[PDB]
């Protein structure tokens, strides 16, 4: 009765927006590499306008027709509501988004709070207008720790979020990258981000996908 | 570790699915996805009845050769020797969905009293320790390592099968830490929700009540995910669909 | 390891107390009928005159108020100097802000999010690095948290979670300083269709009722007192056991 | 700016309000061993509070050792009650008898033991079924079977309070089914704490012990090795101190908790 076997993932006629690429070395370029060979049309944002010369140089690696980059500092309001504008005349509608995120001194904890979860918001907030169908959202993540507060804080937004924009159709969804000093010596090793960068390209693409239909407000751990 | 997408299903995997009573079964919808992707399924059963469902619902799979073993899992004979069987027909394996049919827990309930011992006992037996002897035995056929999956699924008073459940989710985690030197995966899938007259016209027009959804595909499609080599680097995890 | 068991001797600085159905109100009374003298902060005027006749309902000898703005580092710096110079050291710091006071700056907005982030967790932290100096023989630090109940986007659910995790990362900090900081997650208090969840919640929850100011003053004087000696980083729940029902 | 004036002080109190007083209270204990359990910290507390005792023992050992140390008690009545929570009829009986003799109470204490077998000595997935439903048995279904029959004493409400302690009978290779009794005693304090709020009886559990967690490894053989001086006896009366919060009016709208009672 079946004569073809089927695919668990597949992206043709899907876009998705991936942010916060910035070398060969970054989590988010496996991601792009995998949802590429998952034959998806990606689209790329990137901080400082520095640093599009090396996009294009990576963007040759990907096997894609034409090549969408965007100047997107999400800190900005502006660069982020003009950015996605853009996107959306340029390659219409997209299918979702992958956000790559990057005593103390309240200035030190409120910035944190903005750049590793208000973000998330923001970027939401926007690229819901693209998606009047529905899409996925992912968060990734790779005297005392405020960085642990903020990453709470991510954690609890995804959620909210999830919560949020359910009526929308739209999923949201994170995920968490990375004698324990063992462990941080290995994640040391090029092998290692290498095979770190394939695994969280493999399960944004569950994600991203109709795969993981059903699946938000989540917080996958992807370690090894 | 290189990806090479696009061939990206389960050609050449070989996977033990327990737990199917029936086509509204959620560990049929498991059997289906898994089918479409290529996999090769074994399946276990405890009772002749649903055994004669399985040869039926084979029908609408593309597996060449049937293979159903009867297993009770209360039973550690019927557990090593169903597994050692599976082992000689079929030799290795990649991974197990386990599962407890919904008919069982419901009928060798109304036995006992939610509160009594041996209530209590049963469905910690049935519901938990069925998957740490289970992975034990399917280990021996993970030599390279493989992926196990659990998933999750009338009160009076008292929930006892709440506490059953609380139990398996804590049995999964330290699976996933005793068997990750062996390379074996352990990861579970649950119900989710957290992890007015319009209402009204929405019953109106299906013609019916709206109640507890858990769609079987959404059950399949990440039980696949994390059978996977999709999932290479997650284990411990408890994935909520709904 | 003795008979009695009060606040006797002990001085705790209230946060929060914004009118006589403020959360942090309960509190005050529960400490005060237990004996502990208590130093209480504002910021407004209004607050200042508030607890000026709400202080005439306890049995202070003495008013102690501080005008000490949390959103400013001046202000919780100087504040707990002067409280320093004038009553001495201290046994513990009860943080909260007055649901008064979170008077409804849109949902998605930058500015929003933060605000609330700055009022409701950063606020702990500056608070406790100040309080600390006066705790040289450690301390108890408890911070309240209130389901004041709502569009679309719940970015004050994101700030709790953000002060549950400062509680948690304080606790860890402030320990060898033999500092304990815990939190409480206040159920929601009856003080028309907004508030017709208060019999959700109660009807749903296993006590079946609601909670009050004075019961979630019973669990931070326990908090706040030597029978806790031994909890640091927790977060207790009094709520009818709604938190449960998960 | 600030404000330092004087009240005056002729409508105030004149006495001392006690943060917990017990004296109309009877409360069942059970898990007293010797002069080194965590239980009979929380009865020193108790006691000290004014509250009514009544002791449950399982071993005759113990029985004499209860003797021993309600000497340094103040309590004008001894009951000591034989209960083995493994036997229905025990637990049956037992709280039968404590409804005849001191008539209804406000609530129970209970130690929750783990037991030591073979299974303990390997892997996890080595686990015997019988091992696995014996750790389930005593250290979860127990508390069910308890607030079953101690819940006909409290027609009015009261409070449960299930401790477990995390020492050195952890220390084995296998402490990951003791972690999944552990877990199941967690959801089953939820549970009942669901089952038993209409009731107005409230159920709550305290850890405490050298190890911190067992959460998913014997990094516990060095927590164990590494205890801090004393520090069972500083978590006797620290555990002690909490229950006494739980078990009165102090802890009221407070259900289902777990709290974590670690003096690091």
């Amino acid at each position: 009765n079946l004569y073809f076997q089927g695919a668990m993932v597949n992206l043709e006629n899907k876009t998705y927006v991936i942010m916060g690429i910035a070398n060969k070395r970054s989590i988010a370029f496996g991601v792009a590499k995998v949802l590429d060979q998952l034959g998806a049309k990606l689209v790329f944002t990137y901080r400082k306008e520095r640093s599009r010369k090396e996009l294009e140089k990576l963007l040759e690696q990907l096997n894609q027709p034409e090549a969408h980059l965007y100047q997107i500092d999400v800190q900005s309001d502006e660069e982020v509501i003009n950015g996605f504008e853009q996107i959306g005349k340029d390659v219409g509608n997209i299918d979702g988004v992958y956000h790559s995120i990057a005593e103390t001194s309240r200035e030190g904890f409120l910035l944190a709070q903005d750049i590793s979860s208000y973000s998330l918001t923001i970027v939401a907030h926007e690229a819901k207008k693209l998606m009047p169908e529905g899409g996925s959202i992912v968060a990734t993540t790779y005297n005392y720790n405020v960085m642990g507060v903020a990453k709470a804080s991510l954690e609890a937004n995804v959620k909210y979020l999830a919560l949020d924009l359910g009526p929308d159709n739209i999923r949201v969804n994170a995920i968490s990258a990375g004698n324990t000093i063992l462990k941080e010596i290995e994640e040391r090793a090029p092998l290692k981000r290498n095979v770190d960068q394939v695994e969280v390209g493999k399960t944004a693409a569950y994600l991203l996908s109709d795969l993981s239909s059903g699946v938000t407000g989540e917080n996958i751990h992807v370690d090894s």
